[PDB]
């Protein structure tokens, strides 16, 4: 991740004006839709918190969570700390990162910090669901003048994205206003 | 560097007691007084500075400045940024650090955040001396409970280097209350 570090508009593009902080929040729901399109449900959550974090949820098959025979880690680790622009640029640039699988009647769990893992994915629980949820806080170190984020940027490309995505439920929240939307097309 | 940062006490020693957060003074030193050997006059200077940060300068013939064949970057950077344990260990646990090399005529800067470059070693100044200078700022981050330099634990050190190290001048400086030493075989 070093190398994103060294120069981050590389990677994410320009960090003053806002575009690369929503790139990030777009670069996460496009592994997200992923994730939706292998089943048949489909549904992500894109929120909005309080605090200026956004998280994304889908309900798919949850990321491999099982040990990567080279690396010596979880293959979800080894999705969020190796180099569209993947993932792990966003973790690379973000302060905090909750990662949270649901795989298998398991619950895994994993936090990072700067894209550093403050632990090894750990099972902490059970669970009936599957998917897949990241929570990211965008670096403050990074992105600096426009560090909050629009409504109607998320709003308008999670519309435009429902199209090309046939019967992917997409919810977006505000849990700052309570504002909320919901974008499902169900075309062919 | 993130296998450091993912087990900072695996390579720098416990982050809480104090262990590590000395460890990385006594790092740099190690390197600083292989520089000090193969120079003319053979000291260094090791300054506890009033916010907590540490400096180490020797009087040696200055670390390489010149671009790394493979890295494609300064040799200084690929120093600082390239897993003795090394002092990348030590820069990649500090949440700044700044690089002077002073070398061929010239002075050297360049800052790091984390381990990471700011920008490249750049020529910032002609000079006539020769040498290398680190100062580090400890993570707070990863150096909990101890956060500041105990000044006889790193006199106690320097002190067992000078014997073994007999050509070597060290001298150790505190501007938090105007303590010195200078330790010499
Ligand atoms: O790299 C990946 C792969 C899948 C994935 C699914 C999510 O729902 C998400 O928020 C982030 C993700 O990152
Ligand atoms: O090769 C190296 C690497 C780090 C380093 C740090 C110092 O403080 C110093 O005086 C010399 C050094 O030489
Ligand atoms: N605050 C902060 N910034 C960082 C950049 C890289 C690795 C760890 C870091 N902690």
């Amino acid at each position: 991740l070093d190398a994103v570090r060294k120069r981050p508009g590389m990677y994410i593009g320009d960090t003053d004006d806002g575009t690369g902080l929503h790139h990030m929040v777009f670069e996460v729901v496009d592994n997200a839709i992923d994730e939706a399109l292998a089943g048949h449900c489909k549904e992500i959550i894109v929120t909005i918190h309080a605090d200026n974090s956004v998280s994304v949820q889908d309900d798919g098959r949850g990321i491999p969570t099982g040990i990567h025979p080279e690396e010596g880690v979880s293959a979800a680790e080894v999705i969020m700390t190796v180099l569209g622009v993947g993932v792990s640029v966003v973790n690379a640039l973000s302060q905090k990162l909750e990662l949270v699988i649901q795989r298998e009647g398991k619950i895994h769990r994993q936090i990072y910090e700067h894209g550093v893992p403050q632990a090894p994915l750990a099972v902490t629980g059970e669970t009936e669901k599957t998917g897949t949820m990241v929570r990211f806080w965008p670096s403050l170190e990074t992105f600096t003048n426009v560090t909050e984020f629009e409504y109607e940027i998320l709003a308008k490309r999670l519309r435009e994205l429902s199209f090309l995505n046939s019967g992917v439920s997409i919810r977006l929240r505000d849990k700052r206003d309570g504002k909320e939307d919901h974008f499902h097309y169900e075309g062919g």
